Parts: C-alpha cells; structure tokens; sequence
C-alpha cells in the first residue's frame, strides 16, 4: 500500500509525522525538499489533489516553525486498477518573510484553482503557478 511506503520515506529521511487517531496522517516536508517530494508522491500513484488549505498560526497560543503553513491533500484513487485509495496530509511551513512555495500545476492540473484559493486569501505566492508569473 502506497500509504506505507510513504511514512517509510519520511521516517528514513526525518520528516515529522503525525497522526489524529481518525486514520489521518501528516508529513511535514522542509521547503527546500517540497517540490521534489511532491514530483515522487505523483510518480508513486498519488494521482488526485483533492485539496489545499492556507494556515496562519498568528495568535495560537502554541509556538510553530513558521507563522503561516499550508496542507496539501494528496489521493491515491482506488481504480484502473493499481491506485489502493491511500491518503495522506503533506503540511509544509512557509515564513512570514518570504510567503512562497513552489507551484505544483506541473503535477496536479486541481493545483491551478487550489493554489490560486490560496494565494487570495492569504498572500501566499505559488512561484510558476501561469497566473501568477514574475
Ligand atoms: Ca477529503
Ligand atoms: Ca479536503
Ligand atoms: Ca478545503
């Protein structure tokens, strides 16, 4: 199952994980190893992009790596046939100094309008994403 091999992944190369209990899982994945990782999660089956949501950790009581993070919801889609229906969480922090991150409308054609959600409600640049150039 695809989900295994991801959590193998994240435990060999360090990246935190978390868990809720409800069978959600998190990777928390450095900025400077995002785009790559994201590219492996495609070539791995991780086919759909259901989701991605922009966080601002301003104000919350508990100290963050950075002050703003954003999730993506990545799908491996039971069908044709390979695809075992594994999902999981890639959360990644994005400093207030420099509020940016990689586009992955390379990867997932939902990015598009996901990202661009993002980018408009919190500012966050997704660097290549064909709106926002330059
Ligand atoms: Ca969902
Ligand atoms: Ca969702
Ligand atoms: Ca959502």
């Amino acid at each position: 199952m695809r989900l295994e091999r991801v959590l193998e992944e994240a435990r060999a190369k360090g990246y935190p994980i978390e868990d809720n209990g409800l069978g959600n899982l998190w990777v928390v994945l450095p900025r400077e190893r995002f785009k790559e990782e994201m590219a492996h999660y495609k070539a791995m089956g991780f086919n759909f992009l259901a989701d991605i949501v922009g966080l601002d950790y301003l104000t919350y009581p508990d100290p963050r790596p950075e002050r703003f993070a954003v999730v993506y919801e990545l799908v491996s889609l039971p069908g044709w046939k390979d695809g075992d229906g594994s999902r999981f969480f890639v959360r990644v922090y994005v400093p207030e100094e420099d509020p940016r991150l990689p586009t992955v409308t390379d990867l997932w054609g939902s990015a598009n309008f996901l990202e661009r959600e993002v980018y408009d409600l919190f500012g966050i640049v997704f660097e290549g994403h064909p709106d926002l150039r330059k």
